[PDB]
């Protein structure tokens, strides 16, 4: 990957993937200093030489596609989650993948009518959605309480993948932006560092997020 595996990085400790040697975003030390380590001070992190990785396009926050970007209509759901959230739940669409931002959105609002006129839930179920195309959707967010897990709605935010996952599994793209957005929302305080995350047949009775989805989600850190 793109930083080592020893702590080291910058021009004179090149990484694997990475020329100069670089650091885990998604990590607590994630400045490179002036002196070739993987550091978390704001010495290593505000030095004329220093690259901070929390910031960027790669960095721990991935590009959220809010509700107005993505075309949600008005709703007015207001059932606030307990911050920070214990556990993170995981989902897949069952349903269609998306491989670009227009059509990721227009699923978007396909899963949103469905939910909110077929079932007549006051929004989307999910906190947030994850398309092929490697972004993340707004749901109800971090702040409001969703409607994806009956055990665990109260404690969780619901990510949900858009596609089935049985027999495939979705982008790396897609993987690399619910984990970026995890460790987001553990930035921020949203949800726990000692989170715990689950697959959605882990806490209820259903095939979700698909058994090749789930396989991936062990290797994930923090799974129970
Ligand atoms: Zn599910």
């Amino acid at each position: 990957q793109r930083w080592r595996s020893d702590g080291r990085c910058g021009p004179n400790y090149p990484a694997p993937d990475a020329n100069p040697g670089e650091c885990n975003p998604h990590a607590v030390d994630h400045c490179c200093s002036e002196w070739g380590w993987c550091g978390r001070e704001t010495s290593h992190c505000t030095c004329s030489s220093c690259v901070d990785y929390s910031a960027g396009s790669s960095g721990t926050c991935p590009r959220i596609v809010s509700k107005s970007e993505w075309g949600s209509r008005a709703t007015n759901y207001n059932v606030f989650l307990s911050l920070p959230v214990p556990k993170v739940v995981i989902h897949h669409s069952a349903g269609a993948t998306c491989s670009t931002q227009s059509s990721c959105s227009l699923q978007v609002r396909n899963i949103q009518n469905y939910h909110m006129d077929g079932r007549g839930y006051s929004d989307i179920g999910y906190n947030f959605l994850v398309g092929n195309d490697g972004n993340v959707y707004e749901g109800r967010g971090w702040d409001r309480r969703g409607a994806h897990a009956l055990n665990v709605n109260t404690e969780s935010i619901g990510i949900c993948f858009m596609g089935d996952f049985t027999s495939q599994k979705p982008t790396a793209s897609a993987i690399a932006a619910a984990k970026s957005l995890i460790s987001c929302g553990v930035s921020l305080g949203k949800i726990r560092s000692g989170y715990s995350l689950y697959g959605h047949r882990d806490v209820g009775s259903t095939a979700c997020p698909g058994n090749l989805l789930y396989d991936d989600i062990k290797s994930w850190g923090r799974y129970v």
